[PDB]
């Protein structure tokens, strides 16, 4: 049923802030944060070190972003290729507490286990949520459950994570937050049923499929 992370447990865990936490990410490098499509908004504030986004606790780094790009192939209905890049202003001060992720070279696999960690607000929702960080651990779902959970759904872009068993509901992730397999950011919060129903899992855009876009796009901008 997950777990209170613990404050900068999560040192690469990002909020979205335009006047209000509305979206997770995740920081890759000092300067570059990557989310969800489905994040997509102006006036983006990028809020680093956090633990409980509505205190001042001694650890934060609050940058403006300089521009968002959302993926070429986004669409929003679909929710295929749900991925975008932010850009900070200026470069984070990277120390312990704040700290890139690395991107995956290579895809994950059914039963590999991940953390997927965030505040718990999804965009457009509605839905009531915690101040303070939180955390799953949550395996991989095959390709054939993952399709089961959701017919005519799931895309080569996407992948399921989390428990098909256990009447929990899992809440913790953010819309565009991480999951983390194995030191490599996997996934991005994306889209399911997980929180609302249990037994269910979470779909996760796959990040693996879009290492080459992200790199050619950083190193262009
Ligand atoms: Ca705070
Ligand atoms: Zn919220």
């Amino acid at each position: 049923g997950g777990y209170t992370c613990g404050a900068n447990t999560v040192p690469y865990q990002v909020s979205l802030n335009s006047g209000y936490h509305f979206c997770g990410g995740s920081l890759i490098n000092s300067q570059w944060v990557v989310s969800a499509a489905h994040c997509y908004e102006s006036g983006i504030q990028v809020r680093l070190g956090e633990d409980n986004i509505n205190v001042v606790e001694g650890n934060e780094q609050f940058i403006s972003a300089s521009k968002s790009i959302v993926h070429p192939s986004y669409n929003s209905n679909t929710l295929n290729n749900d991925i975008m890049l932010i850009k900070l202003k200026s470069a984070a001060s990277l120390n312990s507490r704040v700290a890139s992720i690395s991107l995956p070279t290579s895809c994950a696999s059914a039963g590999t286990q991940c953390l997927i960690s965030g505040w718990g607000h999804t965009k457009s929702s509605g839905t009531s949520h915690p101040d303070v960080l939180k955390c799953l651990k949550a395996p991989i779902l095959s390709d054939s459950s993952c399709k089961s959970a959701y017919p005519g759904q799931i895309t080569s872009n996407m992948f399921c994570a989390g428990y098909l068993e256990g009447g929990k509901k899992s809440c913790q992730g953010d819309s565009g937050g991480p999951v983390v397999c194995s030191g490599k950011l996997q996934g991005i919060v994306s889209w399911g049923s997980g929180c609302a129903q249990k037994n269910k899992p979470g779909v996760y855009t796959k990040v693996c499929n879009y290492v080459s876009w992200i790199k050619q796009t950083i190193a262009s901008n």
